[PDB]
Parts: structure tokens; C-alpha cells; sequence
């Protein structure tokens, strides 16, 4: 008993309150706009400031954790080389973002060394979720050493929660995974952003479900509709498992596809165990025929044993077929709330808009500035006789641009431009060029001025890029739903 | 400042009420009604379900706390190995509930390497513990992987608070270990079970108060009474020392018994360091005279010096006579409460009332299964011809067991027994046996229903087994209780 | 979902507040009269008892942190040994409390081994912060082992929170590091007990501002204002640099003064990222020409390149010109208050004179026991006859002592001085003696109830003390206050 601190209401308050919200933000459950965790965004800006892409060879990870400790996130490095680690793999995280190089894990239960050991860069992905990020995009922030600045919320292009999911430590809200085929969520966006108002029946006819990044069997729809109505629910994974009788008549139990985020070594473990622990017999013995390659195993049954009987209840026992909640929790207008499927699709929608709004108006300024000089430059072409006239009867440069600026109504950046033209461009030669390019930039304006007074075509253009990337990543479901 | 989620004002409520349950029940205070940690209680029940008891010899401990991860209680493996090094071991705790196989430590202060080095399993008192467990005694519940069930709390059958204390972390509230001897236990169970109103007095006449495991000294009967009237105390712990004056001249301090949780290497460096921090003289030497057997140590006084001084000031100075807080704070209906010695045992009275109803519940069901199926045959045995008549005109089983049930008024399980049962059984050397056998167990029910209609034979249980108890396990006080 | 336990209202409010003080005192923001952290304050005591001064050499630190965790601190022993390395280095810490023997750090970033590899003890100011600290002077406390005793703040003798600083851990709540010059902190000391309405920036005056471990440059006198006025504000630190211009042509950069906690090894390797980054270029190279001595760095701007404008990028882009953030956050009171320069000392001098008037009314205790002694022989020595009388008529000491009592009006310690006086004590050589020395004691009495009645004396007293501190080790300012 050391500390005596007494008055310490409200103070104690305002701790409690910023202790609770960095777990929720830190190290707790991830964003609405783009379902990735402040480490998880951290990695990626960091990466993409590294310019660590996949036209360049893979990069030791360790500098890219360094950096990222010197930049934006101070806390423990192996938590970041976790991040890394599980972002990294095909059966820990359903689309790869970052593209490893090295050994990282098994679907056993394996874990890499350190983050010295192996390398990483960004996939295919992650170039898709930082496509248009430096163009006012999203607002950056200054970090905790205040000459860094990092992205709020990482500008999406596809929405990443369906995805991959948020998995979620509970302080009294936790938040589950609920996978989805990419191509079919793109296609859910679509009839979405169409159709103000689908039935979510109408969307489990687009949706299917879970998605897993090493398949399996799904059991129950009601608890699908449950899930994608209220947000909470729960559904069964069944394995994808079948019975194959030998003519000789020990009859075989194939399994392919354990359901997600569940280990073979303790599966296969606990169903020697319960072959042990006798309290149902039947089983010969499990053949476990693959190192790395190949996800088919064979577990053998007796003869004059019908193997739907073994089947139901290694089903009933093990972990082969378990239960899966959802609960789809996450982070809208700063704050942590239960989401639909509606809900969610709306919310990204609205994002994407936000995007490209801002996105429009990013390149309108630019194309608006660069027409702003040009047409400097063009007024300097419809009376260069007085310009020259001014210039011969300047005295200093400044003199020259403050004459100009007041004898033809111009800009500073427009003064700059006339006294930094070059004579060579004084032709009619360059005087097409200049008009042409300047009226392509005009139209280039009432392009982007159509774009942002009409959202029709703001949903056009989402509708392309959502196609484009469809085209470019969408596989089907490994996951099969059965009844 | 990362995570920057506002609303939660109900959220913060929930969450940090549920991040402080889960650290007083899981890290913390344990229960009234077995006195057990629930990483302990995890310990017992699945070492239970192992079977790892004495009659088998001791099983590596890194399979059973592997089983307790891949089970019941996932959190750290070095955590769960410090609860079973603390269990298994005598002066650590005053009945080992686990018998351990191997170095675990010493009473100077050590520890086992790992989890995988040393064996173990379930002592007498264990079994004790876990008897009649398997029988609608205590409420399953499912734990976080939702295929184990796990017990609520473990169905004593000696209150295992007095005897083993409950260590307290505080986050505002800490508990204390009041260990007793198990007879006088027993017997303060008895006198209050058959008196309701027996003053504190009354039972301190019983109950001496702290059996430590290693034995001491106590001073103070005012702080025992108040701490078994209200809860908050303290008592004085003086060790056993004793002055033994030489022929020679040079005086002998023999002490035997440092008091509970008290290192001896640490008291001796103290006291090495007392004699060469100089506040006080006369102190010979130390003589550590044993290596791991028998504890009896002579420290000297020198010739010249009365040790009785030198021992009050040992006593003032060192760790050989300190205090020691008694504030008897454990779970009750689900809440923290301080309670007094009356408190504690007429709630586990109360829970071995509950215990013996609902183990006669149980085996009253099972008994009334027993005879309803065999009066199934006995009415089958009552009118045989008409039941081979239907059979004889039956079909189908279905058909057979359907009009059984019509013409002679039968259920599912007395109708498949009489389709079942064996032609074998169709004399008077088996009608014999069968209605003997019936009335022995319509006496069994009739003898179940006087236990659940009479607290009294209930009382009688109870005391009957706690006899038992007391003879099999009770020593006596290894702490002296001075004055 | 282990525990269950509900009915937590004031339970979790009560263990909530007891949690957070916890972390605030212990592990958090230290205390405003004396500017300590807890677990520096228990160092600094556990030093001084065991008497680990500059008169001895340097002593193993393991065994000063285990006699630490054995008496005053049980918490970790790596996190008390960093205390011990970030107080014993001259740029971790301005002026080092602790002075260590063998390798600690650097400022490029480096730690010692363990508490085991090198040697440490108290330097010359650690003598001044516990010079009268046995003498009434703080309140001790009983800590968590109830036999020994430690401090509730040391009783300093120069205001350390100015001198050292505040690092502090927000659980909402952070504290800064304020570093000052300590002569014109004593100074500044003097002006605001002379005259209690001093303006401050009559005390900008005085006190220049951040007097750094390792020298600096603060840009921002405005930001030191609204600082010392109100506690929170934020000035620029711009290290010293210098342009050197060759005869060859190619520029230098000399490099001298590196911020406050700010690496050299991160800063040079941020330097060349940010060449090879190429966002700006100029920098020819980075010549680190140094290896623990001297602190003076060369880097290269080629031919054709103002170094300025390289110098001002740079102090824009690396830790080579940051901000740094004041706000001074400590214990008043027994609350966490944001406090201003003003308040600060204000408290600092209502504790020297609270430390002034218990040390003064210590010694005059001690001098008014003695001279009530050397009364009670002055009364013997006035008639010894009766006294001779009285003794050659008494039969036990006790008896003896009593009539003495009785008959001139004695107290038990005057008695028994006068029964223990020596008979060579009866002479006018001794009388003279003890007539003198009692005189002497009565005039130090006198002085002392001077000291006592007026306040005057007392801030004579503590002029005078704090200006032999700072005859005894006030250097002057590393850091260059511009402009």
C-alpha cells in the first residue's frame, strides 16, 4: 500500500475511459470502413511507405517491424511479428495481404522464429487497399512522435470485414469471423448500392456464407438468417467428411476439410485419446499420409461397423464438427456496435462514396490548379507585345510579376509561369499545343464536375473497380454448404 | 492515442465489470462451498477424468496440465504447473491434495524447472473429493469449447477452507488462511449441525485455530476470538524456540518451527545480518544443522547473556515472530463476503444437505428405473400366455411392443424388456430370483424416500461419512497454542 | 466465463480506485515534495540503511535490490534495476543520485546485463536528500512486511522536481520533464520566500528554463511562458548546430547538442534513410567520428548547396529539432494536480520549513531531555548531604529512588542519574563542569525557541542551507536558451 492518492473521481474516470478505449482500438476489435486492425493499418502504411511491393524481391521483416516501432506503432515487436505471422497465411487469414517468404506455420500449429529470420512484402491485396492513398483520400493524423503522420482509416476498395473477419477479445465485447466468397460480396454491393431496399433473404440468395480459407461443411441456415438479420447467431461446422466401403469391408472415413481455425494434430490426438478412453470403440486406426501436401486423411473403421455411427459421434466428441458463433461487432461513428449484413454493406457504401468524392476532388484541384497556370500562360500568349513591353521596362522580377498581376488581373502562380516561360514556347507551333492541352483539361474538369454532381455515376464508377477486382482475385467457396 | 471509439458509457460498465469478475474468480478469492480455486478445481476434475489416481502409479505432469489446456482452463501452462507445485507439497499446503513424484522445492525456497520434469497424481484426499461426483451431484456446465463439461463447484466432503485457507489478491479485497486440524473440524461440524445456536466460545472450546503445516507457536486468543466472531483479526505467531543453558556457560536457542509462509534461509541471513548491522550483540553464531531431514536448529548465545533477551529481540526484530491477519473472505451466492467460523460451516452445511438430496435423488432414479423395468417383466411374468399369443401374432417389433403397451398398460422400456427378455428366464427358478430381487429394491426406494423425508438420517449421513474422514486422515496440531 | 460472482457494486468501485492509486503512485507519477518516484524513494532509503556512501567503494547493486524486494519494495527486480540505471547515468539523468561502477549505457541506447554484473552506490547529492532524515523529520510508515519502517517522502533539501523531472505513464493522466539549473532554482527559491508576490516573468527572469543532461537549443520563449504560468505548453528543442564553410567549397554541419532522450544512433540512420529515401538531397555524407568521447558530429552538404536550407529540412523531417511538451502533473496533497512554477516552489517552501521546525523541535527535545538530566544532578549536587542521607538509610534501588522523589521533587530518569552518578562527579572541578555545559544546553534552548517562534530564522536557515548547495554543485546551463 504505497500510493495514498485520494481525490481521484472524475480523474479516475478519464484514465479508466482512455485505458479502455486504447484496448478496444489497440488490441481489440477493428474498423467498420475497413476491417483492419490500427497494428494490422499499421503495417500497411508503413509497407507502402517502405515501398515494399511485389516488383521488388521480398524484404527482411525485422527492418519493416523497426520501422515501424520508429514510425507509428511502439509496442511489443513479436505482437507485430504476429500480426505479420497470421496475416501471412493461406489458412490463418483467407486472402493474404502480406506475401511471406520463409517457413511461418502449419495448419499443425507452428510459429516462425522471429522476424529476423524470414521475409515478407505486400500481395496482390494490399496494392489494391492502398490504390489512391496519397491524394487526399483519407485524413491522416499525427502519430506519437509527431513528424510521422499515419492514415486514420485505410482507403478500401473492397470491403475487407466479409473478407476476413474480426476476431475479438472480449473486456465484455468480443466479435467473431464471418468469411465470405469475394465475388458474390462484390456482387451483394452491387444489388445493394442498385436496390435501396433487399430483403436479406434476397442477399442470402446472393450470400452464401462462410467462406473458410480451408473449407469445410456448414450446417444450419436458420442460423445463417439469424446471423445476417439480428447479427448474432451461431452456425455448425460440419467436416467434409465421407464414407467409402472397401470391398474387403473395413469401411473408410475420408476427411478432407477440418472447419476454421481448428488444429489436425489435436483433433487426430483426441481421437486416439477417445479410442483410449473407450467410451465408444469401433475405430481401427488413423492414417495421417501427408507431410505438407494434400489435405485428405484416412480414418479407418472395422468391419461389421457402420461408419455413420463412428461418424456422428466423432461428430458429437471431437472437434470435427463444432459450433461457430457470429456476433459482428465493430467500430461505426468511433464506436463499437452489433452490425448486420445490411448494415455493414451500407456503411461501406457510404465509405466508398466518401472515397470517391474525395478522391474526384483531389484531382479536379490538381487538374484545376494545372488549367489555373496554363491559362496564365495563355493570357501571356494573347498579348505577349505588352508583357515583353513590361519585362523590358521592369527592374526586378518582383517588379515585373506585380506589373503583370496588375495589368492583366493575375496570379502569383500566373506572374511566375509568364516570367519563367520559355521564349522557344513562343510560337504557333506551342501555342496549339498549350490551347489543345487546355481545353482537354477543361474537359477533364466538367468531367470530374459531372462525377461529383451526379451519384449515379459515383456508384458507376464503384460498380467497375468492385468488378475489376473481381475479375482480378474472385475464386469460389472452398466451404460447401450443406443442409 | 490510437483508438479514438467515444460511446461507452454502459459498454465500459460491462466490460469493466466483467474484466474484475473475471479476476476474482479466476485469479483470485475462492469459493465457500469446496474452498478451491478454479484453476485448482480444473486441476482435480480433469486429473479425475485421467483417473490418475493412487491406484495407478504417477503420470507426467505435462500431459495432465496439457489436458487441462486442451480441456478446461486455457491460460498460462507455467500458472497452472505453480498451482500443482503449491498443491503437492506439505508445507506449502497442510493436506496435499495432489502427491507429487519428484523435486518440487523446499521450505528455504525452490521450485521445479517445468511441467515435464516431475510426475504426479491424486493423493487419499483427492478421491475424497471426487467421490460421488459422477451422479446429479453438482451442475455441469460448458466450458469455452463448448464439448467438456466441467463441474461448478466440487462436491466436498470435508470443508476444505478451514483446512487449506484461501490466499487473497487484492484489487481492493484480499483473504487470509485460517488452516485447522480436521478433527476438531469434524467435530465443530458435528456440534453445530446438532446445536443451531452454539456460541463462539462454545467453539473455540472445539477449535483451537491454526494447524499450520509446518507448526509455530500462537499468541493472542483475543485476536482468534475476534476473528472467528467477526471475520477481521489478527494473531501474533511466536516460533518454537526454546533456551538450553550449557554446563560450558555459552547459551543455546533451539528453534524448531518458523510460522506459516516463512522462509528459513531468509531468517537466518536476516539474523547474520542483525549481528552485522549492530544494533544489538550477544549472538554467537547460527549452526544450520540439516540438510533436508529433520528441523531443529541451535543458534548460540554467548557466555554472559541472558538468552531470553536475545530471544525477545529476535522476536521483535526478525521473521521468527510476526504477525499475522486472519479475514476469512470468500464467495457466497455468487458474491465476495467477509464471514465468520459460524457462517462458514452452516453454508457448508447447508451444501452437504444439497449434496446428500441430490445423491439420493439420483440413485432413487436410477433404483425406480431399475424396478420400473422390472416390474415391466414382472407383469410380463404375470400373464405370460397372453403376451406369446400377441407376439405370436405380431408382425413387426413395433406392432408387438404397441399392443403389449395396449392390452397391459406398458411403457417403451418395460415393453422392449419384455421383447428382450430371455425364455431362459421363464421358470420359477427365475420368477424367483426376479421378485425377490424387486422387493429388495422397492426397499431400497423405500429406504431413499425416509432420507429425503427426515433431515435427520441427513445429519446422520453427514456425520457418519466426516467420522470416517476423521478416522482416516486426522493428526494433530503441530502449532502449539501458547498464551 | 469462470466466475459468476455478481453483486459487485461498491466491491468494484472500492478494488477499482484501489487498483488505479496503486498504479498512479507506484508504477506512475512521483510526489511534489520531494520529487521522487516511490520506487526511487525506497532505493535511496534502502541505500542509506545500509549505509552505502561515497566513504566506501562500491557495493554489488543484486544485494542492494535484495535487501530492497526484502524490506521495502516486492515488485519486479529488473524494473527496480532499471530505476537504479536510468538514476546512475549523467544523460539519463541530470544530476545522478545514484553514481554507478561499470558499464550502464550510452546515449546511442545500451543496457546493462543484470543487478548482478555491476557495482553502484549513493553519490554526493544522495547525502544532501537524506542529510536529517533519523531525526523526527518525516513520518515513517510500517510497509508490507509490518517490522520495517520506511519514509513517506524523503526530506529534501533542494527541489528535485525542478532539477530531474516527471516521466509519467497516462492512464489519462502524463507528467513531463521540467529540467532546471539548480543555482538559479535556489535562487529563484530565495526570491519567491522573500517576496511572496513575484510575477513570473520576474521569475523568467531568474530561471532560464530546461538546463538539459546533455545540452541543447529552445526556440520558444512564449511556450516556457504559458509553461511556467499555467503547466502545460510546449517549446521547440533545435540542437546546436553550426554551418562551417570550407575553403574547398563543400559545407559542414557540426553537430554538438542532440535533444533531451533523443538517440544519436536513430537520428544518423534516419539521416541516411531520408538520402536514400530521396524525398531531398544535398547530404554528401554522415561522419560519426566519435566512439564514447566527445560529442561533436560532422555531416557533409557537397558543392553548390546552402547548408542552411539542408539544416532547416532537417529540423523539419528528423529528432533533430522536435517539440517537447510541458506539463507539470504531481502528488499535492495526496491528488494528482497540474501545477505551475509558481506552486511548485510555494509547496516546496512550506516543506522546508515544515522539515525546519520538526528537525528544530527534534534537538530541542533531545537538548531538553539532557538538560533535565544534567537538572535532576544539579539538584543532587545542590544537597548531596540529603541525598547521602537518604541512600545510606534505603535498603533497595527502588526504595532509594522514591524517597528522592519524594523529597526533592525528582523524576525517574533524574533519579536514576542521581543513583548512578559517579562520586568522582562530586567536586567543584566537576561541578564547574556541569554547571558550564548546562548553561550551554539551556542557551541552546533558548536558540532553539528562537529558531521555533520566529519565522524569519527559518527562511534564514533554509538561505543559507540551499546556498551551500549551491556553492557545493551548481554548474550552469549545457543548453543555450536562443531565440
Amino acid at each position: 500500500k504505497n500510493l495514498v492518492n485520494v481525490n481521484l473521481t472524475k480523474e479516475m474516470k478519464a484514465s479508466f475511459i482512455d485505458y479502455a478505449m486504447s484496448v478496444i482500438v489497440a488490441r481489440a476489435l477493428p474498423d467498420v470502413r475497413d476491417g483492419l486492425k490500427p497494428v494490422h493499418r499499421r503495417i500497411l502504411y508503413g509497407m507502402n511507405e517502405l515501398g515494399v511491393t511485389p516488383d521488388k524481391p521480398h524484404k527482411k521483416s525485422a527492418r519493416i517491424t523497426g520501422d515501424v516501432m520508429g514510425k507509428y506503432h511502439p509496442h511489443g515487436d513479436s505482437s507485430i511479428y504476429e500480426a505479420m505471422v497470421r496475416m501471412a497465411q493461406w489458412w490463418s487469414y483467407r486472402y493474404m495481404l502480406v506475401d511471406g517468404h520463409g517457413n511461418f506455420g502449419s495448419m499443425d500449429g507452428d510459429s516462425a522464429a522471429a522476424q529476423r529470420y524470414t521475409e515478407a512484402r505486400m500481395s496482390k491485396i494490399a496494392l489494391e487497399m492502398l490504390r489512391d492513398i496519397n491524394k487526399n483520400t483519407v485524413d491522416f493524423v499525427d502519430n506519437y512522435d509527431a513528424n510521422e503522420r499515419e492514415p486514420l482509416v485505410l482507403p478500401a476498395r473492397f470491403p475487407n470485414l466479409l473478407v476476413n473477419g474480426a476476431t475479438g477479445i472480449a473486456v465484455g465485447m468480443a466479435t467473431n469471423i464471418p468469411p465470405h466468397n469475394l465475388g458474390e460480396t462484390i456482387d451483394a454491393v452491387k444489388l445493394v448500392m442498385d436496390n435501396p431496399e433487399v430483403t436479406t433473404k434476397d442477399l442470402m440468395e446472393v450470400l452464401p456464407g462462410p467462406d473458410f480459407p480451408t473449407g469445410a461443411l456448414v450446417m444450419g441456415k436458420s442460423g445463417i438468417h439469424k446471423a445476417y438479420e439480428t447479427g448474432k447467431g451461431s452456425i455448425v461446422l460440419r467436416s467434409r467428411t465421407e464414407i467409402e466401403t472397401t470391398k474387403t469391408g473395413r469401411e473408410r472415413i475420408v476427411v478432407t476439410e477440418f472447419p476454421y481455425m481448428v488444429n489436425k494434430t489435436k483433433v487426430h490426438e483426441h481421437i486416439v485419446r477417445l479410442v483410449q478412453e473407450k467410451r465408444i470403440e469401433g475405430i481401427t486406426a488413423v492414417r495421417d499420409e501427408s507431410n505438407r501436401e494434400g489435405v485428405r486423411f484416412v480414418i479407418e473403421v472395422k468391419r461389421d461397423a457402420s461408419a455413420n455411427v463412428i461418424l456422428n459421434n466423432l461428430f458429437k466428441m471431437t472437434q470435427m464438427q463444432t459450433n461457430f458463433g457470429f456476433n459482428m461487432l465493430a467500430i461505426q461513428n468511433g464506436i463499437p456496435k452489433i452490425l448486420s449484413l445490411r448494415q455493414i454493406l451500407d456503411a461501406y457504401i457510404e465509405h466508398q462514396k466518401e472515397v470517391v468524392v474525395r478522391r474526384t476532388r483531389f484531382d479536379k484541384e490538381k487538374a484545376e490548379a494545372r488549367a489555373h497556370i496554363l491559362e496564365g500562360l495563355l493570357i501571356a500568349l494573347d498579348h505577349i507585345d505588352e508583357v515583353i513591353r513590361i519585362i523590358r521596362a521592369s527592374e526586378t522580377d518582383a517588379e515585373a510579376q506585380a506589373e503583370l498581376m496588375s495589368k492583366f488581373k493575375l496570379s502569383e502562380r500566373q506572374s511566375q509561369a509568364i516570367l519563367d516561360m520559355r521564349l522557344r514556347r513562343l510560337t504557333g507551333l506551342e501555342r496549339d499545343k498549350i490551347q489543345s492541352e487546355y481545353d482537354d483539361l477543361l474537359a477533364l474538369i466538367a468531367d470530374l464536375a459531372d462525377i461529383l454532381a451526379k451519384p449515379e455515376r459515383v456508384s458507376q464508377i464503384i460498380k467497375d473497380e468492385l468488378d475489376e477486382v473481381k475479375r482480378k482475385f474472385s475464386d469460389k467457396r472452398r466451404t460447401e454448404l450443406m443442409v
